């Protein structure tokens, strides 16, 4: 009569890195690609003979930097006076073109020069996020959500709707991030009377605040601040300062104008400060990083706590500019939400939790994988077409 239809996926399209999920037999699995990752890069690299995606692109990042794009979600449906844009571009190792006020990545690509839209790098990293999905699903995928941030606007929303086109999906619904890590958590599902939730999500670059009211099932933004000079990468790069000047005092030595030596240290600090997240201290250890001597150290939980202080205390302010715009006070938030791989440090989780007089933070569901996971049972909800019974 009625053949099984395909489960449907919910997206997570990060700035730096994409999240899968699919709701099946009442919960959320969040798909792991094939290198065993629950996350992917949202990278694209070009060679004389390959388009890679995802992992294979980040892992060949230090020697093609101008032919490997990240961070196109910066430029999708921005135009290219926009003052954002311009700032940005200093930044970036890969070429950002004008065609006609639209900004274009230029790349080397199987022996020619080629331009791509924002939207057409993004459909690339979907094309990844299905692949992965059908992978796990042993069926083609047709039926995707796709989150994006609250301060999107109609254009920055069709040119997402557009990407999720040029990769072949369906694409059911456009859903605020915080919305998705509120359903993640089932916070439209608690029946008659208002909530409000403030998100908490700290990622790689950018650092934002939401305020959400739900009544009934209904979300209402109530308010959204953050710091766009405020990540994970600025955490990576105080303790690369520090081990830098570390290896000045110990073996009179100037590593910082050796670009492996500092990509290397780089790499190091950025697994040290995850280990950091568990462990009360955490070791570092380079063979040859510079003349051929061995960099064996170490860090502690408080010395990497001292050294990124005034970070940590600044997403304080964003919290209380946010809660002065919903015009609400801490005590009347009834729900706090964390997203985004930097939150599991301790020492911001404490901060906060202390800021909101010792309440419980929720954080039980990964917060890298909160987005997805929220839109994937959202997905599942859009596909349903029950018939009612007399
Ligand atoms: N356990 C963790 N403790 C501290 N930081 C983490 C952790 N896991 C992730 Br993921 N991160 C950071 O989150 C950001 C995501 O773009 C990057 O800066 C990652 O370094
Ligand atoms: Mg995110």
């Amino acid at each position: 009569g009625s053949m099984a239809k395909a489960a449907a996926i919910g997206i997570d399209l990060g700035t730096t890195y994409s999240c899968v999920g699919v709701f099946q037999h009442g919960k959320v699995e969040i798909i792991a690609n094939d290198q065993g990752n629950r996350t992917t890069p949202s990278y694209v690299a070009f060679t004389d003979t390959e388009r890679l995606i995802g992992d294979a692109a980040k892992n060949q990042v230090a020697l093609n930097p101008q032919n490997t794009v990240f961070d196109a979600k910066r430029l999708i449906g921005r135009k290219f006076g926009d003052p954002v844009v311009q700032s940005d571009m200093k930044h970036w190792p890969f070429q950002v073109i004008n065609d006609g006020d639209k900004p274009k990545v230029q790349v080397s690509y199987k022996g020619e020069t080629k331009a791509f839209y924002p939207e057409e790098i993004s459909s690339m990293v979907l094309t990844k996020m299905k692949e992965i999905a059908e992978a796990y699903l042993g069926y083609p995928v047709t039926n995707a959500v796709i989150t994006v941030p609250a301060y999107f606007n109609d254009s920055q929303r069709q040119a997402t709707k557009d990407a999720g086109v040029i990769a072949g999906l369906n694409v059911l619904r456009i859903i605020n991030e915080p919305t998705a890590a509120a359903i993640a958590y089932g916070l439209d599902r608690t029946g008659k009377g208002e909530r409000n939730v403030l998100i908490f999500d700290l990622g790689g670059g950018t650092f934002d605040v939401s305020i959400l009211t739900i009544d009934d099932g209904i979300f209402e933004v109530k308010a959204t601040a953050g710091d766009t000079h405020l990540g994970g990468e600025d955490f990576d790069n105080r303790l690369v300062n520090h081990f830098v000047e570390e290896f000045k005092r110990k073996h009179k030595k100037d590593i910082s104008q050796n670009k492996r030596a500092v990509r290397r240290l780089r790499t190091a600090c950025e697994r040290a400060k995850r280990t950091l997240s568990s462990s009360t201290q955490a070791s570092l250890e380079i063979d040859s990083l510079f003349e051929g001597i061995d960099f064996y150290t170490s860090i502690t939980r408080a010395r990497f706590e001292e050294l990124c202080s005034d970070l940590f205390r600044s997403t304080l302010e964003p919290v209380e500019k946010a809660l002065r715009d919903a015009k609400l006070d801490k005590a009347q938030i009834h729900d706090l939400v964390l997203v985004g791989g930097s939150t599991r440090i301790p020492k911001v989780q404490k901060l906060l939790q202390d800021f909101f007089n010792g309440r419980d933070l929720n954080k039980s569901i990964n917060p890298d994988e909160a987005v997805a996971y929220g839109a994937a049972v959202q997905a599942a909800i859009l596909i349903k077409s029950t018939r009612a019974a007399a």
